[PDB]
């Protein structure tokens, strides 16, 4: 059935956020709707098009409610798609993280029997543990919209990382933001965390000429004219803990770890107790480090150019990939570069084979000894992070 | 000072998710170290990099404590800054995201006085919107490690939307995984949601020939073996709100919004209520939408090439960027095809100037009428969703 939506975001800052995938999308799309949020993005995405493109933010009007707006947006690609186009609907940040429209349009194509996909991209959240310095497993990390937690009377969790979305259009549903409602959640914050307990106002840079926003205020101050003025539709509040959770013993116990275990992973953002960089554990880890030889071999990458080129490709070339899938034996026979293995593992299509093939054992590599059909045939992630 | 870190991500899926920006510092770092879960991937950077490169993950074993490895794969980058070498770190997803060396590494590089900086990058969480078809805004999203959850005796909220990562690790502070305190983590989600509160297992594909995996299970079906061995290091749980609260009508006047909407921003996964994607409400807008013209005149893109060029070559050259911050008038003064209002507001380096000169009225580009000086001296985002 003719006729697909792709659905893809730009980032947050100018050009540089935006995925290979979605570059390559671009490029290829047979129409392009967009809502982004500088003129060096829009100008990028235009002059890198087929040439057919068109800018969902004209829906927008002053006192139009918003929502009427995102319908709209949502139909206007709805409507290529039933013309039997690929649409390629392109927002800013990531597509599905506050945005109405994308979410209701996938849903809606999928429904009418047309392919649907959405893309992810980097989000305002992305931007800010990268900026800001902290990550939200140390003390788990709620998302919420400043009105939906004010609508719903939902409590802040003291003890956790918290993120407010949207502070800058408190109760607005068109597009007159006068911050008349930011009080509401003044007085929100001042119930779960006091007056003295200090808040980051964010703002990740759009443009090369833009400055990282990262103001620390004080609850207290939040009500300063002065203050209240810095607030935009751009801006996200980061609400570090006051109170985190202590460790409980007992689950300490239960889950077979050590007693001594006292800490959490480190946050440095200085919020918390700063504990030094070099400590006892970490001075013998580094003592260690030049001595430590693994227990066993490790392999290492080992791919022929055909197999690299070919899997550049079907990460990047979403025809290739089709064709691929639809037939992957046939397709493996395309390019008679690769070795036996490879053209082997490829015509499983199936992950395991893959890492058998392009990752192999020094020894093996020196030995000429290359994976057996049955290894290939048979096969099948690093974790960064430990809590304790 | 001699020496810098950057630290960047990969995302999840093989290639594409990486940004443009990082692909650029990949092209032009003296060094780069890194954590990644493909072969394909991690060819990918080899092949694009200056050949001077290293695999933090030759730091793990069986039975060495994660933290440990952890604490060795920042002092590698930190013995390279101190060197003075410009060092591109690179881990999978978003480097910030559950990653413990990236955020040390920073913060001992930014202490001893070096030039420190995390980017953002796609994140599992971010695939996961895309893929599971949800908006963390719509009920609020809460982000949790597994083990983290449970050493702190944290409850889960059955309102919201929640996250649990490294579910296949529970417990775990070496290399080994079993899953033998898997059933810790199903006794707290039985608490807070009961037995028959559905789940999803989510796996994002890595590799072109990986399939999503996005399988629904019932609380009571996670004690079963055949189920529990699904359940890899790889694996994130989504918990979709049992209980999402009531729009408070009391909140809904305070906030100044309609009045008897009940209706909050929708999800469409399936999990919440069925809900007509053409109700009146969205047949009335889609109806209006030809006929639809502002109450003012939108300004449009309006730029010289050498405007375009410029803003594109800041966003992906860290090189010019560092030159034009140093000496703003200077540095436009040497694209000479700029428009004189061009030189002068980016000579402001401020990103309210840029935005008066690259988007301008339709009438006044008709006229050839540009900013004035003081339009331009005097300078200062589109919301995509509403919760109702
Ligand atoms: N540059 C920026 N810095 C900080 N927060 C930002 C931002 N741009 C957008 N946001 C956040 O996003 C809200 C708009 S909703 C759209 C968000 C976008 N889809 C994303 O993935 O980030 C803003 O009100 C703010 O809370
Ligand atoms: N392909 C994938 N699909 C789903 N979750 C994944 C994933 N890869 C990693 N994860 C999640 O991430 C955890 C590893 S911690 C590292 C996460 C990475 N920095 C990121 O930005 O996503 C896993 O235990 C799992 O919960």
């Amino acid at each position: 059935k003719p006729g697909s939506l792709t659905i893809a975001g730009s980032g947050i800052a100018s050009i540089g956020h935006i995925t290979l995938e979605t570059l390559a999308l671009i490029k290829e799309a047979d129409k392009i709707f967009y809502a982004v949020t500088d003129p060096a993005t829009e100008c990028y995405i235009q002059e890198n098009s087929r040439g057919d493109h068109f800018d969902l933010t004209t829906f927008y009007d002053t006192n139009k409610k918003r929502y009427e707006s995102y319908v709209q947006m949502s139909e206007v690609m709805l409507r290529d798609v039933r013309a039997g186009r690929n649409v390629l609907g392109i927002f800013y940040g990531h597509p599905g993280v506050f945005v109405a429209p994308s979410h209701r349009a996938i849903a809606i194509a999928r429904e009418e029997g047309f392919q649907a996909k959405m893309l992810p991209g980097i989000s305002a959240e992305d931007y800010m543990f990268a900026d800001l310095g902290f990550d939200p497993s140390t003390y788990g990390c709620m998302t919420q919209e400043a009105t939906e937690l004010l609508v719903r009377n939902k409590k802040l969790d003291p003890s956790i990382h918290n993120i407010i979305w949207q502070v800058g259009s408190v109760g607005v549903d068109t597009m007159v933001f006068d911050n008349g409602k930011f009080h509401l959640l003044v007085e929100r914050l001042e119930k779960d965390f006091g007056l003295d307990h200090k808040i980051q106002h964010y703002i990740g840079a759009i443009l090369p000429q833009s400055v990282t926003v990262k103001d620390t205020f004080a609850i207290r101050d939040l009500r300063k004219e002065e203050v209240l003025k810095q607030f935009t539709t751009t801006s996200t509040f980061y609400v570090p803990p006051r109170t985190p959770a202590p460790i409980d013993p007992k689950a300490v116990q239960a889950l077979g770890l050590p007693a001594t275990v006292t800490k959490g992973a480190q946050d440095w953002t200085g919020f918390q107790s700063v504990s030094p960089a070099y400590g006892p554990d970490e001075m013998r880890a580094v003592a260690a480090l030049d001595s430590f030889v693994p227990s066993q071999e490790k392999a290492v990458v080992h791919a022929s150019r055909a197999m690299q080129s070919l899997m550049v490709d079907l990460a990047l070339r979403p025809a290739l990939l089709e064709q691929y899938k639809a037939d992957p034996v046939a397709f493996a026979n395309t390019r008679n570069g690769l070795t036996a293995q490879e053209k082997f593992a490829l015509g499983l299509k199936k992950p395991g084979p893959i890492f058998v093939v392009m990752r192999q054992l020094p020894s093996a590599i020196a030995s000429g000894q290359e994976p057996s059909q049955e290894e290939i045939a048979r096969a099948d992630l690093a974790l960064v992070v430990v809590i304790v």
